[PDB]
């Protein structure tokens, strides 16, 4: 498998996932200045900007590398926020809509 087409695919996939986050609540790191207790609960923060930096640093060399960090975005948000919040429901919606994006993108990776 060639590296360049794979990273092109991950870039497109990351763009499609970001499009599902219409409120852009996962676009940048959770601002630790506004939620000082966040690192009490969350062992590894994640967000789409960090994912883009990891992608371009060649830290994602298989689809699981990539999907694990996406899953962290979702799971961290479900963990930190109460069920009756916009943030929690946004993570549920992203899990649902993003899972479909990822399934198709992984099938294309497997054609490489
Ligand atoms: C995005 C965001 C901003 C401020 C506070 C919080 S608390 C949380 N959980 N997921 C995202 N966020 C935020």
């Amino acid at each position: 498998m060639q590296l360049t087409p794979f990273l092109i695919l991950l870039r497109k996939t990351l763009e499609q996932l970001q499009e599902k986050d219409t409120g852009n609540i996962f676009s940048e790191p959770v601002p630790l200045s506004e939620v000082p207790d966040y690192l009490d609960h969350i062992k590894k923060p994640m967000d789409f900007f960090t994912m883009k930096q990891n992608l371009e640093a060649y830290r994602y060399l298989n689809f699981d590398d990539f999907e694990e960090d996406f899953n962290l975005i979702v799971s961290n948000c479900l963990k930190y926020n109460a069920k009756d919040t916009i943030f929690y429901r946004a993570a549920v919606r992203l899990r649902e809509q993003g899972g479909a994006v990822l399934r198709q993108a992984r099938r294309q990776a497997e054609k490489m």
